[PDB]
Order: C-alpha cells, then structure tokens, then sequence
C-alpha cells in the first residue's frame, strides 16, 4: 500500500547513505573523511540522495554543525537546494535546522542567506490522519510549534512574515490551537502578537482560514479550552469591581448567531468532534444558551409539541373510525381460517358523521405538505451531513416524520383505487407518528438523558447484537419445526409452517408466550429435551445482556450522558433562532449603540469569587 | 425583564461616566484634571450620574484615594450624600469604602463625620436569590462580612451600634450566620460579642429575628454546623474530667421542644432546607432524640399501628360479607355477555349473622369522625405547608386517609340510596387503607429506608416517565386495533374495542398476557410484523429503566436516604409528643431546680475521647 512505500523508502534512504562515502561520513560527523572527499577527491558535492537530498540535509537531520560547517565552507549553494522526492518536495536545510532547534546552525544559515519564505510542499507534511504532526509549511511556522521562543524571533528579524499562510489557508496563529502543548502554546501565541503593526483592522487574529474560520472561532470549533480561556481576554472588558463582585462586559460578537454560519455556536453543534461540547460550558456561553433555552425557547418548543400532539391525535381519530367494513363476498370456504370483514371499495358515503372524517383528512395533506416544505429543504441548499447536522426539526428522529408524510400521501393513493393493502400504509403512520413524540422528551425535564440511551441503543449495539439473537433462533427454531413437523398440528401446533416456526420461537425467546405445552397427548421426544436447552441459553443471553449495559453507568457516563443532552439541548436553541422569524426571538444582550461602547451586542455578566 | 433592566443600567452608567467629565476624572484618577474642572472651571460639584452617584461614589468604587481626597477637600457636603437610585437607595460613600477595605479612605470619611448609622435600603442589598451577596444594610455590617477586624472596631469607636438591625430585623450577628466563610466569620462573631455591655440580659444574642428566630436558634435551621458548633460552648457546661471521661452537661434550652414553636426541633423538620438534616447528628441533639424514639415513642408508634391495622382488617370483613346479590331483574338478554348479581336495595335483614355487620360499619363513622377531628385541624391553625409541613400523624401518605374516611362517608351515602355503583367507593377504601399501613413501616426497622425509595418514586421520576411509557402505547395499541378491527374477534379479540385495545395493549407492555396468539386461523399479515417492534421495544424500555435506576445507589446516596429516613423518624417523634398529652411523655433531661444550678432542664451526656 502506501505505508509499505514510506516504510521501504526510509530503509531506502539508508542504503543510500551507507552506500554513498560523501552522505555517510556526513551521516557519521566524520571531519576528516569530508575533506578528503571533497578537496583531493572531486566527489560531486551536489550528490543527490535517495529523497532528493543533498549532503547538507543529512548533516542536518543528525545535528552535525561541525559537518554542516565543511558542507556550506566547500559548497555555498547547498543551503538553497531543496529535496525533490515526492514526500519532502520544498524542504530546505533550514526547516531541518529549525525542527531539532539547532540555534547555531539556524544563525549560521541565516548567516549564509536562506530563504525563510520556502515551503514544504512535500506529502509528509501534510494535515492528514497518517502523518502525526502538522508544523505547517514555513520555517517560521516550525519555530513556534516546537516552541523555541529563541528562533521565532531569529526568524523574524531576518525578515519572516507572519501574515503568510499554507496551502490550507492557515496562519501561523491557526498551527498553534492544532497543536498538544495548550499551556506552552499560549505565551507562543502572544510572542508572534507582538510583531502585529498594531492597527486595530488586518491584524493577524482577523486572518481567516480558507473554510471561513479565525483563531478565535476555531478554538471553539477544535475544542481547545485553554486557548479559548487566553483569547477571551481579548474581548472581555470589565465594568468595576465591588467587593467580591465583578461586572465584566463580554463582546459577544463572533460567538452569537448573527454573522450567518460564521457563529460559533453552529459550528460547536454541527461538528463531529466530542470535545467542542465542553467549549459551550464556558462561562461566556454558558449564561448565553441558558438565558436563551429558559425564555423564549422552552415554550416554542412545547407549543410545537402541543401542535405536534394535536395533529397526530385527530388523525389517529381518522384511523379509527375508517370505512365500512361488511365483507362482500362470502369466499369464507377457501382458506377457512380466513375471517376478513375488508372497507376498500365505497368512495365515501353520506356525510353526517361521514363528513367530519373528510374534514381530518384534509389535515394529512397540510402535514403531507409542510412536511414537504421540510423535504424540499432536504436537498435543497444542505444535503449530505448539512441536514443531520442542520436538523434540529426535531433533531434525533425526524428522519421517519418525512417518511411518515410519505406514508400519508401512499395511504392517500391508497384510497381512491381500494386496494387490500389499506392497512399496511396506514398502520406504519400511527406507530411512527407517536413514536416520534418522545423527541418531545428531549429537553423538557429528567427523561430527556433517557432518551438519549434509548436513541443510541437503537441505532448502535442492537443492530449488531440482533444479529447474533438472529442466530441460534435459526438452530432451534427450525429445529422444533423439525420435531413438530411429524404430528398432528391440529392441538398444539404453534410451529404449522417454517414463518410460524420463527415467529413462534422468537416470542418464545422473550418468554412471552407459556411455551408450547400439552399434556392430554404425549409430546415427541425431542421436544422436551431441546426445550430445556432453549430455556437456559435464553436466560444466559438475557443475563449477559443486562450485565453487559454496566458497559456504561460509571460516573463519568453520568456526567457524560448529562453533557450529552444539555448539549442536545443547545442545539435544539440554535437552529429554532434560525428558522424562526426575527420579529419573534429577540437578540441576546444589548447593543453597543445608544451607549456608543461598541456597536455591537454585550451580555453582561457579573460573578463572585470565593 | 428585570434582569435586562439592571444589565442596561450598568451599561447606561458607564456612559455617563464617560461623557461626564469629572466624573470620568474620578474614575480614571486624573488628579491633574479634577483640578481644572472645579477651580478654573465651575463644574457643578454636586454632578448626579446615572444611578444617583456622586463624583466621590464613583472615586470610591474604583479605590482613588487620591481622587477622592481632592472632592472631599473642594466640597465636604458630599461626604453624607446618598445615592437617590432605587437599586441602591440609602448607601453612602462610606458603605462603598468599608466594602473594598479602603482603610485610609474609611479613617478620612469618619473623620469627616461619616454617618455610622446610614442605611442601604435599594434593592440591590434586598436578601434575594437573585442577590449574589447579602451584608444586611449598616455600614458596620458590611465591615463584619468582609472580615476586615480593623475596620469593625473602627467604625465602633465611632459610635457602630451593634444592635441596630436592617428591615428584616437581623443583627449583625443574624448576618455572619448566612454567609459562606463559616471558619473565618467565628472569629469576627466573638470579637462583635466583645462589646455587649456585660448583663446577662439584653445580651445581643438574645436579639430575636422578626420572624421570631435567634441567632444560636437560626443557626440550626440555616444548617450551619461551624456556627452551631461554636455557639454550643456558650451553653454547655462540663461536670467533671476522669481519665478520658468527660461528663459535660448541656443546656436543652432553645433545643428542646418546651418554648412552643421557638424549638429548634421543629424547625429542622419543618424546614425545607436539606443542610439542617446534618444538625440532629450533632452530640447535643443525636442523644435526645434516640433517647427520644428508643424509650416512650417506638411503642406509641406501633400501638397506633396495631389500633389502625386492626381498624382497617375489621372494615374490610364488613366488605366481604356485604348485602345479598340474588339479581331479581333477569335482563341477561340485552348484553348478553352481562353476568351481574347485584346487592342494592334490602336496607339491612333480619339480624343474626346481620346484627355484627352495623356494629362494624359503626366502626367506619368513628374513623370517619375521628379523621373528621384530623380533617378539622386541617385548615384550622395551619394550611398551606403548616400542615404537610406539621403532619407527622403518619407524615408520608396520610393525605390518602382524609381521602379514605371520605370514601366511607360517601359510601354511607352509597348505602340508604342503593345506587348502582356500590362497589366503587367502597373498593377505593380497601386499596388506600392497607396501602396506608406501609406508613408504619416508617422506623421500625431496616424497610423504613426502602419505603422511601418507592415513596420517593412514586411522586417524582414516575410521572414524567409514565407520560413517556403513555406514548408508544398510542401507536402500537391504536395500530393493533386497527389490523385486527377487520377480523372476526368471537376467537382472539384482544382488541374488540378502542378501550380494550389500550388496555389490552398495556398488560402487554409489561408481559402479563402471553400476548395475543391463535394458530387454527391465520391472523392478519401486519399482526406477526408490529408484534415483533412491540416485544423488542418494551424490552429496551424496560431495561433503560433498571440501568436508569443506577442513577441513585451510589454509596453517598446510601448514606443520604439513610440519614432520610433516621431524619424523618425524628420527625416522627417531634408531633406525636406534641399531640399527645403532656402527663404521658415526660420530658427529656433533668430539671435545674432542686440543684439551683439553671431552674431549666439539662441532659447529662458523658463521653470518652481516644
Ligand atoms: C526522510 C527525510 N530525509 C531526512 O534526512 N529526514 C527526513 C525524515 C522524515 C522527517 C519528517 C517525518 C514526518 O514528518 O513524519
Ligand atoms: C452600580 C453601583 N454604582 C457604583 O458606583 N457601584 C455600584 C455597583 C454595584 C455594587 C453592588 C452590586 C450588588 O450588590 O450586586
Ligand atoms: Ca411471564
Ligand atoms: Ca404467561
């Protein structure tokens, strides 16, 4: 693959460097063997290597300045020579120097004139899952991340640009919040500020990423508490201090919903990553999303609810009292079991009570259109994660509530042609419309993180657990149709036909049924053998099961699941501000005009410490 | 709201602040500039701000000693302005320098003439949970909370009454005791105590608060074991000292339930504050109430129990030999599925086995009148939480058994009527009067804390929950009835109506019915399909709910509904001594008279320390 390809040219390299005399005592700090190559010896200088690199590369790879000396002495040209292999495309001896903070040699090169505006293009450094560090493409990029404060403004005095972005778009501000060392990172942070040219407007925080971000925002998106913490100071202003009490005044500008998708907000709930949720805890939005669930939020959400019931309700009242039923024809003989009384084919009636039934229906089509008018937006601007990370119409569920619609409008073309299948279309509606109630139960009180188990429960362990409850169902139920097979299934034949046979065994696996049991006539002899083996398996897959759930319940889960919701919850706030018109919902905070501060919206927060 | 109005306010001052110039001045401690705009300038002095502040208020709340020296010296009226605002009526200049321990600034406003007795009535120090802090409304209050000792003496010598209390007639000393930094306010409680004048009485201790508490008596009630430990040696006085023993004897003064409703007792159990629980632990208090429940109270608690189980087994044998039901109409044929043989209308018989019946049902109008005398005190006196604040007859459950006598009134109007429905008032006083007698498994022994688990549950998660277990039950019961509203039901028609599919669809929610299952004939197809959603959603549910459980038993909350249940059995023995007579129960501890030492009772506690 192109793991191999790395793996064997690394071991390629190194053939290389052994089977080359100039690369290796370069390699080895040989002194004496250099001159000998280079002096009495025309060994060609700008040897290239197995990576494209020169003998100056290596001599800086192995921290080698008393070699590194001879190689710039015998050959200035080298330190502009950058490798040409695919992985390391654009790399300079610099970017080397740089990476092992080798201070003497970084001044030597500078010294010698290297450009510290070359960029490694090169596939390695790559912002990638398989590469393990992301240091960007400038040296002066790779001075901050390693953090010698020494070298950064070396760099810069020889004329680095700090402006200058990679080919993503990312400053060297935006390298340091992708970065582990959050304590250490932060006092870098402020050492790159300092070279700003202080005008309030281009300043490098301002800098956007390609994809629309700032450091700011991305520190939010990204989860980086610590820098979140440091660049808040930025845009918080304290009123006055009381006491104890502290009236500080937050901007509040990037983080609200106003700039469009620029809000951070959005990005903290439509992201994937967990450690964003933390980020919405944060004193500053913390107040911000209460504030905005507790009034204004939390009754729009239940009036839908309340709509939501409603409509669901009358039209299960539809259901009913449906058509007439009286059974045309007395088939009856074949298939006597069969017992149908079937509506189908009366095109409606005379309309006393009939009427108000025309008048419910008439609400499926409302639902089987706004509905629609949520469908249409299914696909239309979003349409890939853009709507589950959008939806918020009702958030987890609500992918059934269009298929639900759907189901309305098939019953709808199921009337109007009588077909058998009436009950089929309709019987999926009732079932779906209720269940999708209980995403009602997200927020509201204490079952909201309920749900939440439930929801995951369905759509993650259960699929691949059904499957292995699928198994040994097919052994045993099949097998007591095999049994079963022989007698007379008139009394006692809970397994007539191989789907009753499966039918039967899985009710039989929850215990529902009293197990098949008869004692006027004698049973085969299998069955009660194979029986007791049912019973037991059976008790140890549900015993295993329910000890299996201790997979979560630590308390961290507790504060995780809890962490789960408030965040669900959050993001319910969001994308009803959104869809819901401005007039309704009035902005969070106070405007910084008529108290000419700002020109733009503060909330204002006051806190005790102890 | 009114949140937002503060929020703007805090905002509209700052504004002020800035386009008023001297008091921007202050605020900035321009020194250079306050001088030009009194001396050179007439600016007028006395400049009102947003929140009726002065320019020395300002210089205050900044600490500007500088700036607020160079106001006092050009006008020294302002010294005793007050800010006119009503979020801060009535504070003074001297309020804010006391508050942020401006020392300097607090010796040149009392050598101004500063008034000690201003006080701070705006609503901001209102004693409020939207109030962050609460340091009452006299500026030596505030110098009490704060903790600085240096200023507290200083603003005395000044002539600092301590006895002055604010509008809800707290002292100083009331106020430490609701204040977080429990080690440090002890020190500063003595050190106010210094200047007491010395008498026994009017001691600034025996201060009550309007609402009729004390300070050592709001202590219990507020929860603050700091504070109550250190007021105990006040009034604790120690007997002798051999070897580790130590016999110290106790005052039971404020402790004891003899001043009326001035027990600290009762406040605790009536209190809903959860920090109190912790105080009858404490050794004053864990020995009187033991001694309390362990002799003269646990029998009266089961002799009472005894009386009601009896009461409630002989009320039920007058229900199961009730009136003769020969049925004298023989309808049958309308309903035919009706089986009736109704008692009704034979007002009594002939009275051999007869005659014990009405000596039992004499039996009921006691209960009904003796909770008559129960219902009675319902209203009287008390009602609103002064009874389920008092009620300890039976305390838990207990608003069933007023319910329960009633049902025995009602069926008393039942009968002499001989109505229809003769079952159903006399079938709600079966459940709720045995229902009732888990009330006395309150103490006894080791299921009195199991009882409050179900107690707990039944009026808490269990609603909210249930609204979840309503839902589901109205898509898949409706839909049940809908496959199977086509077919014959004469043969597995668990569903024949609307108000058996619910219910039939309910008893399957929890498996009590093998589930509906005929194998002559064929069921419908949409039957087989939604039964097998049914059985795996309700095992889902169900299990969610046993690991939801998990929510409690961690180890604390063993210790919480321990200390829940031990906390409501002192409850319990707190009203049966004030409802029972005084000749039985006597009272705990030995009199102060025929040993002059107290002529007030003491409990004599010896303990040994290791
Ligand atoms: C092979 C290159 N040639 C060399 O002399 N050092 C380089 C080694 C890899 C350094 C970057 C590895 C990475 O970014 O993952
Ligand atoms: C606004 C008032 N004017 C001022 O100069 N300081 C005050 C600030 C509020 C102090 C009390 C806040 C509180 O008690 O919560
Ligand atoms: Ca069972
Ligand atoms: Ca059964």
């Amino acid at each position: 693959s192109w793991a191999q390809s790395r793996d064997e040219q690394n071991l390629l390299q190194q053939k290389r460097i052994w089977e080359s005399p100039l690369l290796l005592a370069a390699k080895e700090n040989n002194v004496q063997a250099l001159y000998k190559l280079l002096k009495f010896e025309g060994c060609e200088v700008h040897q290239k290597g197995a990576m494209g690199e020169t003998a100056l590369h290596i001599a800086a790879l192995y921290d080698n300045n008393e070699a590194a000396q001879v190689l710039m002495e015998a050959a200035p040209e080298l330190v502009f020579e950058p490798m040409t292999s695919e992985l390391y495309e654009g790399q300079t001896a610099l970017h080397i120097a740089v990476i092992n903070q080798n201070v003497n040699l970084v001044r030597a090169l500078l010294a010698r004139g290297a450009s510290v505006s070359a960029r490694a293009t090169g596939s390695v450094f790559h912002y990638r899952p398989h590469n393990l560090i992301y240091y960007g493409e400038h040296p002066l990029s790779f001075a901050a991340c390693v953090g010698s404060e020494e070298i950064v403004r070396l760099l810069i005095e020889h004329g680095a640009d700090i402006r200058a972005q990679d080919s993503l778009g990312n400053t060297v501000l935006h390298i340091l919040i992708l970065q582990p060392n959050k304590t250490f990172a932060c006092q870098m942070y402020n050492l790159l500020l300092s070279y700003d040219g202080g005008d309030h407007l281009k300043s490098l925080e301002l800098v956007p990423n390609n994809q629309g971000l700032t450091p700011f925002k991305l520190a939010g998106v990204e989860g980086n508490i610590v820098m979140f913490q440091h660049l808040m100071q930025k845009r918080k202003h304290i009123q006055w201090t009381y006491g104890p009490l502290t009236s500080t005044l937050y901007d509040l500008t990037e983080i609200d919903s106003s700039g469009d998708d620029q809000s951070l907000l959005e990005l903290i709930v439509t992201t994937k990553k967990r450690e964003a949720r933390q980020i919405l805890d944060q004193t500053p939005v913390k107040e911000l999303v209460s504030l905005k669930w507790k009034r204004y939020g939390r009754p729009y959400f239940c009036v839908l609810g309340a709509i939501y019931v409603l409509y669901i309700i009358c039209f299960t009242m539809c259901c009913v009292y449906r058509p007439l039923k009286p059974r045309i024809t007395n088939r009856t003989n074949p298939r006597d079991n069969t017992l149908l009384q079937q509506k189908l084919l009366q095109e409606a009636y005379v309309t006393p009570k009939d009427d108000l039934r025309l008048v419910g229906e008439l609400v499926s089509i409302v639902g089987a259109v706004i509905i629609l008018l949520v469908e249409i937006p299914d696909i239309f601007r979003l349409g890939v994660t853009r709507f589950f990370g959008q939806t918020i119409l009702g958030g987890p569920f609500h992918v059934i509530i269009v298929t639900y619609a759907f189901m309305v409008l098939v019953t709808m073309v199921m009337r109007l042609t009588n077909s058998d299948g009436e009950v089929v279309p309709m019987s999926f509606a009732l079932v779906l419309g209720w269940c999708n109630v209980m995403a009602f139960a997200r927020g509201f009180q204490m079952l909201g993180p309920f749900t939440i188990m439930i929801q995951k429960m369905i759509f993650g362990d259960l699929m691949r657990f059904c499957w292995l409850m699928a198994v040994v169902i097919l052994g045993f139920a099949s097998a007591f149709y095999i049994i079963f097979q022989t007698e007379d299934p008139d009394e006692l034949g809970h397994f007539y036909d191989y789907p009753m046979a499966l039918f039967s065994t899985f009710e039989l696996f929850l215990t529902i049924i009293d197990g098949p049991a008869n004692y006027d006539v004698d049973l085969p002899f299998m069955y009660s053998i194979t029986y007791a083996a049912f019973a037991i398996i059976a008790t140890l897959l549900m015993l295993n099961l329910l000890i299996a759930m201790m997979g979560d319940t630590h308390w961290r889960v507790a504060h995780e699941r809890d962490e789960l919701w408030r965040a669900q919850v959050v993001a319910t706030t969001v994308m009803l501000e959104r869809k819901l018109p401005r007039c309704l919902w009035p902005r969070s905070g106070i405007c910084g005009r008529e108290y000419g501060l700002g020109d733009r919206w503060f909330l204002r927060v006051e806190d005790r410490q102890d």
